[PDB]
């Protein structure tokens, strides 16, 4: 999207390991359907994080480097970074109101 930063094998050091903020990176794949049905959602949480974090996506097919070092096994998966470390796995779709619940327990 717009507000969602589309990352790559090579930006994510950049994108996501030196951001001075929170970063919600989602892993997934356009073969799975739970990742396709949180996209939308993932969307309205971009706008409504504005300045709180930013989202991004790693599509793993087109880029199968990054994560293994996450130890990422199932997709979707969403791995909440704050200033390039690790805070928060989540792993599954979760509805809207899930993932608002997971930010901001997380983000305090």
């Amino acid at each position: 999207s717009d507000k969602i930063i589309h990352l790559t094998d090579d930006s994510f050091d950049t994108d996501v390991l030196k951001a001075d903020g929170a970063i919600l990176v989602d892993f997934w794949a356009e073969w799975c359907g739970p990742c396709k049905m949180i996209a939308p959602i993932l969307e309205e949480i971009a706008d409504e994080y504005q300045g709180k974090l930013t989202v991004a996506k790693l599509n793993i097919d087109q880029n199968p480097g990054t994560a293994p070092k996450y130890g990422i096994r199932g997709i979707p998966t969403l791995l909440l970074f704050k200033n390039g470390e690790v805070a928060a796995t989540k792993v599954g779709a979760l509805s809207k109101g899930q993932l608002k619940e997971f930010l901001d327990a997380n983000l305090a």
